[PDB]
């Protein structure tokens, strides 16, 4: 269950990372998203 919680934490850090990718608004940024 601890590995699942670590996977969830890595998932939400990855989601925050791709939200930081979409922080500047451009076509290349959304294509990379």
């Amino acid at each position: 269950k601890e590995l699942l919680k670590g996977k969830k934490q890595a998932a939400v850090v990855m989601l925050d990372r791709i939200f930081s990718v979409l922080q500047p608004w451009s076509d290349i940024n959304l294509q990379s998203f």
